[PDB]
């Protein structure tokens, strides 16, 4: 009650620990339930993963890029795969059609520090690992039937 005034005891305490969390518990981390379905390739447990930033062509807010991690052994497919996780995990950013989930539908394009977009060359994609460049920044480029067939014909998507 307000009558008590103050909420601190004069109990003896040579060493503090109230401010910090007490151990006495195993220190470990667990992957999200949906993370295993998609994030399993996002190197969740791998702290050596590669961070990534995405700048959409329409990115009206270059200050809000996609923040995800990817393994050097998996494929870029994880990049867009997180999109489903991001929608439910943060309940933000308008949703994207699932049928468009297929990484083959969207392509990643390399960009310069100036934010310039290179349409003259594609960026990895389901065809290989993203960290191949070691950079944590990219932009999405249109992958019309022309590019879809090449990437799809090179690395077809697993059914079911």
């Amino acid at each position: 009650g307000p009558g008590h005034m103050g909420s601190v005891s004069n109990a003896k305490a040579p060493t503090s620990a109230l401010r910090a969390l007490l151990e006495h518990k195993e220190n470990s981390s667990q992957n999200g339930p949906l993370a295993e379905n998609f994030a399993c390739f996002c190197g969740h447990a791998e702290s050596n993963a590669l961070c990534l930033n995405i700048y959409f062509p329409s990115s009206e807010c270059p200050s809000k890029p996609l923040f995800v991690e990817l393994r050097c052994n998996v494929l870029v497919s994880e990049a867009i795969g997180y999109i489903l996780l991001q929608y439910v995990n943060q309940q933000c950013v308008p949703p994207i059609e699932d049928e468009a989930q297929n990484p083959n539908y969207w392509n990643l394009r390399i960009v310069e520090d100036d934010g310039e977009l290179d349409e003259d060359f594609p960026a990895l994609d389901r065809v290989g690992p993203l960290c191949k460049f070691g950079f944590d920044a990219f932009a999405l480029v249109k992958a019309c039937p022309a590019q879809i067939k090449e990437n799809q014909a090179c690395y077809p998507f697993k059914s079911k």
